[PDB]
């Protein structure tokens, strides 16, 4: 349970009170003060309203700041008052689907830590306005040579990154990498970075961000495939999830009813089996399940059954 | 140089007052009166204000809706004062970049049917709201498959369409169909469809509208493959076009520069290499080049040149 501050009183602090009150009510926060620029009145919701330059006479866990567009520049001269980085909330954050702050500060507190085949983790980093502790953003590696790595993870995360392909934009090829060397090589097919060197560099040094101390692993599996399905489930890691495209008795699956919904009925659908679509689209994900909950590695996430 | 008819005169009506103004100074048009429930005046820029019993009182080749929300209220009712659906327009189609009405009404009474490898035709055809007169409507077909049916349409067109896989939602199998056989045989690839069933019948039903007087065929040719741009160029199709990565001195082909540099520049690009999505997306593609003068076949449609 925490102690917070506000930073901003205006429409999107108001737009977000009523789950404030619920945060509160559910014991996971309590606002001491609120700071303001223009002063507005000397009591907003029976709490005090005070300047930037008073905050220092308050006790906290958060600074949350509620102010859409102008939130860098306040979350500036919070830094520049000598606030660590590490107590300044977004705020906008709040309105997503099935928040829980004492969920989001626990991610927070102890970095998640996302290991995805694809872009899924760094899309939820950004939707939760996480930082990206970990390499795995930007590329895709094949199920086969993923079930690979998880398998032996410390080995690989210990191999140099070999290029494999230098990619050209001109033929539409992608920068390739590669870790590993025998009949045992992995393969990363980076699809956002101009050129392997580059991809590489962001690699080795976002490796270094990995804590162990909370890991996420996620992995996602579109055809019928009950060998690495269960060989998945097998995974040492108390904390992981497998999307499937139809459920399974293997705990670690998932599957979205609402997916196959869609695959079939949405009208002005784009697919009818790009579940790899459906997993990274926040507008679905989030109706099929609570992120929130899943990433703290709680049970009964999933959103929709049966 | 046609004669319209008016049947709005509000926001829509004022916001494209001067595109209309321009339209008329090319003297593509003129406006032989306005038609409107509401009668806000008698003269409205100096055209008389009627109503919609009276339009029968003049002679027009077009009546222009503007009014998007109850767009489809009032065509029903114009269709229901007895005027052929072909006169009736959606002013709203005034607002995409490079407008010209001469080019939108070449398109409509000599009906366009595009000829795609990918949803690119059935995307354009919406964007300028024109109903979809070609069977090529999500679904994809390789290059290989795709260039060896441009030169045998004919034949292909006549076989009948047979399945290649049934589509199975629960491992993100989509269905497949061939037409030919033995060396001749190709396959399209069913995305939007869940079943090959709901598929053929689209493809039956519309493959009955394709107009040979006015063919307009689009190939993505991704990779580096001279031999099959070098074939796609000599296609006898008078009005065709080859999306490339790089430019070629073949005229069939299209290289937009704004690709190249979103690969290597843009920040939130999704992929390093997709030239698919790039031309797909209107935003883009309305950008690098000028759809209206592209698809009424003249030379000149490319914006940006390096």
């Amino acid at each position: 349970m925490y102690k917070c501050l506000i930073w901003g009183v205006n429409d999107e602090y108001t737009l977000a009170y009523d789950k404030l009150l619920f945060e509160i009510s559910k014991g996971n926060l309590s606002i001491e003060a609120l700071i303001s620029k223009d002063k507005y009145a000397k009591y907003i919701d029976g709490k005090e309203v005070i300047d930037k330059t008073e905050i220092s006479n308050y006790e906290f866990d958060y600074i949350i700041i509620f102010n859409k567009e102008r939130y860098s520049d306040i979350k500036n001269e919070a830094l520049e008052l000598g606030i660590p980085e590490r107590k300044i909330l977004n705020g906008k954050f709040f309105f997503i689907s099935n928040f829980d702050f004492k969920r989001y500060c626990k991610l927070i507190e102890n970095p998640i830590t996302i290991i995805s085949d694809d872009c899924w983790g760094g899309l939820v980093s950004s939707y939760l306005g996480f930082k990206f502790n970990s390499p795995f953003i930007n590329f895709y590696i094949h199920n086969d040579d993923y079930i690979k790595f998880l398998e032996n993870m410390d080995y690989y995360l210990e191999q140099e990154l070999k290029v494999e392909q230098e990619g050209n934009v001109y033929s539409c090829t992608m920068p390739k990498g590669s870790l590993g060397t025998g009949d045992n090589k992995i393969i990363l097919n980076f699809n956002h970075q101009a050129s392997f060197a580059e991809a590489k560099n962001d690699w080795d040094e976002r490796k270094t961000r990995i804590n162990k101390k909370n890991l996420f692993v996620k992995m996602l599996i579109k055809d019928d495939n009950e060998k690495l399905v269960k060989r998945f489930d097998n995974l040492p890691y108390k904390n992981k999830v497998c999307f499937h495209p139809k459920p399974m008795k293997y705990k670690s699956v998932a599957f979205f009813p609402r997916y196959i919904w869609r695959c079939i009925n949405y009208a002005a659908r784009t697919s009818n089996s790009n579940l790899e679509q459906y997993t990274m689209d926040m507008s679905w994900l989030e109706k099929s399940c609570d992120i929130l909950k899943m990433l703290c590695g709680e049970e009964d996430f999933i959103r929709e059954k049966x």
